[PDB]
């Protein structure tokens, strides 16, 4: 089997991407944030504290003839940005782009943090990291991909995120028309539960490539590109007037600037992030100070190849017995 679904930016900045997902019988369609950096499929629901729901579409398990309470199971997750959610668990039928999993754990939120409430466009998350990170207790549950894998034509999914435009998540096949040149595959460590890999270096604009190992995670659920302070300083030094602002929470730059590109290495291959992908717009409405899309990972504890990086590539998440990651230009 295969599946193919369009993923759409939630706003004009590509802050996140939402993908429609069918849950239950009859189908209830929710727009979920596909997150290769976590491993829980959780939704706003009829059980979510009413004051914490503000415009989201909810899953109502009592209206699904295939929903079953997973007795005694609870979940609770905290994300790198400080947001969180928790609740109980149903199993139900879940379909993405024509690919159906029966008995998928659907984690129903009883509580969500303010950041989730305040984002009306995201109805929940669909985790695509390794199932070892799943938070369901006392019996850990599998991700949608893990459940689907054996049925797929090939045990892979691909992320093809758009810049200020829709893109695609495919399951079970590589669309050879969706990228240019070849896909370069690189080793993955699953030791921390992430799609963790080592970039071979970087360049800023038309500058020379610096060969250096950068361990990080491919994370569709993180907006920005978080890299070591040395790398980030080298980037922003090429933008007149750019500075790190403790008050704002990272590098800002004059909105009048033209940003240089940023290249990262995948083996001997190179992925070029155009400068415009690194512009996240005014820090507040009407400001001439703009927020940068490349930020320091210092004090995160890990480097993160988030959407800024991934959307410059066609990315293969190869879930073969020994997982790997593939990147192609597009």
């Amino acid at each position: 089997s295969t599946g193919s679904a369009t993923t759409t930016p939630i706003d004009s900045l590509d802050d996140a991407y939402i993908t429609p997902v069918q849950i239950g019988t009859p189908a209830q369609t929710l727009n979920l944030d596909f997150d290769t950096g976590s491993s829980d499929l959780w939704v706003f629901s009829s059980e979510t504290t009413a004051s914490e729901v503000d415009g989201q579409t909810i899953y109502t398990p009592s209206k699904s003839t295939t929903a079953k309470l997973l007795s005694g199971a609870t979940w609770s997750i905290s994300y790198g940005d400080g947001s969180s959610s928790s609740g109980d668990v149903y199993t139900d039928t879940v379909s993405v782009g024509g690919l159906t999993v029966t008995g998928q754990a659907v984690e129903s939120a009883k509580k969500v943090s303010s950041s989730f409430t305040e984002d009306s466009t995201i109805d929940g998350l669909l985790g695509l990291a390794f199932s070892t990170l799943n938070t369901v207790s006392p019996t850990q549950q599998k991700t949608f991909f893990d459940n689907a894998k054996a049925s797929l034509d090939s045990p892979v999914f691909t992320a093809d995120l758009g810049y200020h435009a829709p893109g695609t998540y495919n399951f079970g096949f590589i669309d050879t028309t969706a990228y240019t040149g070849s896909i370069t595959y690189t080793a993955v460590s699953t030791k921390q539960g992430f799609w963790e890999w080592t970039s071979t270096g970087y360049a800023v604009g038309s500058g020379t490539f610096k060969s250096t190992s950068i361990d990080g995670i491919a994370d569709t659920g993180t907006t920005l590109l978080y890299l070591p302070a040395t790398v980030v300083s080298a980037y922003w030094a090429q933008v007149s007037g750019a500075k790190s602002s403790s008050s704002v929470g990272g590098y800002v730059f004059p909105c009048s600037a033209t940003l240089p590109s940023f290249t990262f290495g995948v083996g001997s291959a190179r992925i070029v992030i155009p400068g415009d992908y690194i512009d996240f717009g005014p820090i507040s409405t009407g400001s001439s100070s703009c927020f940068g899309g490349i930020q320091s990972s210092a004090g995160i504890g890990i480097n993160i190849f988030g959407d800024v990086a991934l959307k410059a590539a066609f990315v293969v998440f190869n879930g073969a017995t020994t997982p790997t990651l593939g990147f192609a230009s597009k």
